[PDB]
């Protein structure tokens, strides 16, 4: 259903779910910055991973409000998650870490969405 929310109020109510990310260590290292492939040593990076995300990404958005609504924030963070996930090999330390950052969301997002609509 339709609901025009004010960013002030997706930022309050959304930014706690971000800062649950960022307090996993080391398993939010990785997610912290844009992929630098030539930092990384990883050139392939961008011909697997079209729509590149990360955390300050989605912290800058939420910051200038271009969030007007929670699931565009969840999409964010749902495409950080496969891009890492995409991108790495099942048997790879960011993968394993993606796959604990997902279920520190997945546990912290479900309230939040509930009290949003
Ligand atoms: C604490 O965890 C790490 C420490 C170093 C590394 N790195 C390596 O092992 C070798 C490459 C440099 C570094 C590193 N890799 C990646 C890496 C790589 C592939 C990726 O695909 N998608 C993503 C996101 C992604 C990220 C990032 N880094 C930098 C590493 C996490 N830094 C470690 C602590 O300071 C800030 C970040 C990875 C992790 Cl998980």
């Amino acid at each position: 259903k339709k609901k025009i929310f004010k960013p002030e109020e997706l930022r309050q109510a959304l930014m706690p779910t971000l800062e649950a990310l960022y307090r996993q260590d080391p398993e939010s290292l990785p997610f912290r910055q844009p992929v630098d492939p030539q930092l990384l040593g990883i050139p392939d990076y961008f011909d697997i991973v079209k729509s590149p995300m990360d955390l300050s990404t989605i912290k800058r958005k939420l910051d200038t409000g271009q969030y007007q609504e929670p699931w565009q924030y969840v999409d964010d963070i749902w495409l950080m998650f496969n891009n890492a996930w995409l991108y790495n090999r099942k048997t790879s330390r960011v993968y394993k870490y993606c796959s604990k950052l997902s279920e520190v969301f997945e546990q912290e997002i479900d309230p939040v969405m509930q009290s949003l609509g």
